[PDB]
């Protein structure tokens, strides 16, 4: 079976077969589309083909299907599963895994940099602080000092269910959310229950702006613990306008490495629960999405009081026309101080590139484009008129339940 | 199978079962995310009429009443008979209504129920259709203050004779290619146009000629008629601050007015259903304006800004993006032609969702349509999840007439 993707703009219609290796679930079905719903322990019994499935896909990337190292390396894994109840992956499968769990991720833009992931094996460490210890490695590895490169680090995986690893941050680097008692925030407003649980757990809150947050990191099941970033490990880039001279005196910054700590990692049914991974940053997920949300920092109104434009109606479109300033403001701010960043138009355009090429090597690049599409002009973007196929490989990255909702406390 | 949709930025959820009302295909599988792709007998008919009627006769409080079940058994009567039926008014009325409000991809739904209806079910020829159709266009221009408003002509029977308006909108812009390689006027009308040219239109050759009407009745070969351009009420697009943008020379029509679409209502298909609203924005400035298929003309509007164009992370074409459209608001503001901005459009639609949410249990919507085509995550749909399924009665795609159409 075969189905089409039009480009509306340049009429490119591409073919997609790899759709057919897709087992998992969407949420659709033929009478409802959830294309827009951001969220719609295993037996020895279903490990067996998931194992099975993965070393085939592995072993066919290495154009060795059907060898005799394919076929002893089938019997070993289903040896050790029959007698352990899991599995542990070679240091080559791990590294194609975590490869191919980004390759496979819908909803990310900046999959043309797949091939080009450091993936630190982290499955020897055994408590927190072991855990903080790579965590500050990979980011003064990702960071380079501003040079910014892809990586993750994988913690071990999932045994029981009881002795998890995770990261209790959602992002490596976050900043405090404080709620005031007038009902106010201080700080982003994203992180307040995070930054309740820190100050709980013994945390000292500057109760600034822009604090970065401590870790807190849970070991083996064990409670989490916390642990502060050393400031010299963690870059940030002060926003600052190429025109606007004022634009300073916001006080705004931000951190120049986005780091993803909440996901679990699927490789060959394996579930790795803490697996951080870091990118460089497009720079609408500042500019847009962080700065100007109405439930982030919220600054389009004082932007565009500072630009004296006619507020007094939705109209005179001040809010696009701040909103255009304070992301030329991100990417001159990211540039001046040599922190890699990637405006939007970029980006797309090279997402199209890898997607094209993806079709044509690999028989399809699902794409969710609800979140391709980037949080401002749209339209001017080549991904707005590109259709796209959403539908789930593996290996994969996938969400998982806050641990403060699922955690047993020891004490 | 009751299903909630959550907004991220204010928590509000709402609970869908309006969705187990949907009975047609969404393209979707459990498997496979179609959500981006934008075309996805007697037997026959009776359950539609039927499944139709039920939702009429619930709506006017007298589900199950001698009235109910007297229509029930006449219409049934008259397919047994006819093989086809005829709606009464007031079912026409309510089913053109109900297509509007059931059609995902439209923002502009707060409005579903101030829609006026012209029957043109007793048309026979193209000068009929062409003077309902001025008709239409009189009264939804309205001398700037537009009422929304949908034209419909007879239904389909045997399929070999169906009214058709070939025109895409009842007014658009000619397109022509020349030697250049280039494009003047708007590209996606050149097929139309040169279709025009062959039926016997004498172009004008220009950047902004308003096309002529082509128009079939019954199924026989369509006709051209010129629309009074005193109907035609037109918008020069100027800037606020920019006195240079007049000299682009651009204008756009004040009156959107889709007729290539097929209305369904009750089994019946009416294949020329003009209808038309008023313009949000973007429509114009971000696509008609800027899409590069399309006026494309962002280049020339950043050259006059004397923007830097040598790299994209300056966001020369976000800045002028937002200007472009500034004017075109600006413009239909002080001529006094209706026109809505996409910020005011999109927290109406939300409160249209919240109505219909707790009136009719869901609103069907498609977020890929919905969300404006710039600025997306500064209008509230852009946090708004949203269910997309298929209602009836309803506005559907059917072929351009040209690939379909026996000479
Ligand atoms: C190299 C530069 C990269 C860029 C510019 C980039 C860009 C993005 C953006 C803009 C998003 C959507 C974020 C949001 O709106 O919340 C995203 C999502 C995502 N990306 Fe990337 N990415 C990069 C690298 C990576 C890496 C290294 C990985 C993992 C190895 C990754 C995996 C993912 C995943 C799993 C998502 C989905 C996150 C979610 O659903 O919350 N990306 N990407
Ligand atoms: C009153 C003001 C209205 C506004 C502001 C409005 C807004 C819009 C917009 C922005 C679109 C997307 C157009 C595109 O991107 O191609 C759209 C699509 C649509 N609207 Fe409306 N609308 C209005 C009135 C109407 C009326 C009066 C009807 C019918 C009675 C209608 C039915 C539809 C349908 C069926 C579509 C989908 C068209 C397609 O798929 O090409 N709308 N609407
Ligand atoms: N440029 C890069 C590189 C790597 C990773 C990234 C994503 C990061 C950065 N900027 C946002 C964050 O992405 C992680 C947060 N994404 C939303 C998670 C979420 C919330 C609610 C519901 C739901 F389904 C999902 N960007
Ligand atoms: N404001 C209003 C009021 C009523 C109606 C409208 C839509 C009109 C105006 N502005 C665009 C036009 O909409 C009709 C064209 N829509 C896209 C048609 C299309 C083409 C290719 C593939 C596909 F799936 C669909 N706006
Ligand atoms: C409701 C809707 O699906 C939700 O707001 C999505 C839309 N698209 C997105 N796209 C990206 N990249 N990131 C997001 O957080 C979202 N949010
Ligand atoms: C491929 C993609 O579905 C296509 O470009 C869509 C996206 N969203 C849209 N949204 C609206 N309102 N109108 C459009 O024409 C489109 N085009
Ligand atoms: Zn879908």
């Amino acid at each position: 079976r075969f189905l089409k993707v039009k480009n509306w703009e340049t009429d490119v219609v591409l073919t997609d077969t790899l759709h057919l290796k897709s087992t998992l679930e969407t949420g659709c079905t033929e009478h409802i589309c959830m294309g827009s719903i951001m969220l719609p322990v295993r037996t020895k019994d279903q490990l067996f083909p998931l194992a099975k499935e993965f070393l085939d896909q592995y072993y066919s990337s290495i154009k060795r299907f059907g060898s005799k190292a394919h076929m002893d390396r089938l019997e070993e894994v289903n040896k050790e599963i029959e007698s352990t109840s899991t599995y542990q992956l070679k240091d080559t499968e791990l590294i194609y895994g975590a490869k191919h769990a980004w390759r496979n991720a819908s909803r990310c833009v900046g999959r043309i940099q797949w091939s080009k992931l450091q993936v630190f094996d982290a499955r020897d460490c055994t408590t927190a602080h072991g855990m903080f210890n790579y965590i500050c490695n990979h980011v003064k590895y990702a960071t380079n000092k501003g040079n910014l490169r892809s990586a993750i680090t994988i913690f071990p995986q999932r045994t029981d269910g009881k002795h998890d690893f995770r990261v209790w941050n959602s992002q490596l680097i976050r900043y405090a959310g404080y709620k005031q008692p007038d009902g106010s925030t201080l700080g982003d407003p994203a992180n307040v229950q995070f930054t309740e649980i820190c100050i709980q757990q013994g945390w000292k809150a500057p109760r600034g702006r822009f604090d970065v947050l401590p870790l807190l990191l849970q070991a083996n099941g064990n409670d989490p613990e916390l642990f502060q970033i050393p400031p010299e490990l963690v870059l940030e880039v002060p926003i600052r306008h190429p025109k606007f001279d004022w634009f300073k005196d916001l006080g705004l910054k931000w951190y120049g490495l986005p780091a993803v700590s909440n996901m679990l990692l699927e490789i060959g049914g394996l579930e790795f629960s803490a697996c951080p991974f870091s990118g460089w940053y497009m720079g609408t997920e500042i500019g847009v999405r962080d700065y100007c949300d109405n439930s982030r920092y919220n600054i389009l109104e004082e932007v565009a009081k500072k630009m004296d434009l006619d507020m007094r109606k939705t109209s005179s479109l001040w809010k696009d026309q701040a909103l255009v300033e304070i992301n030329i403001a991100v990417l001159y701010s990211f540039q001046s101080d040599k922190v890699t960043i990637v405006d939007h138009h970029s980006a797309t355009e090279s997402f199209i590139k890898h997607m094209e090429n993806e079709y044509r090597c690999r028989g399809g690049c699902p794409a969710d484009w609800v979140w391709i599409v980037p949080p401002m002009s749209g339209s001017i973007t080549p991904v707005f008129h590109q259709e796209m196929l959403n539908y789930r490989l593996t290996p994969s990255f996938e969400y998982q339940p806050d641990p403060w909702n699922t955690h047993v406390w020891k004490g």
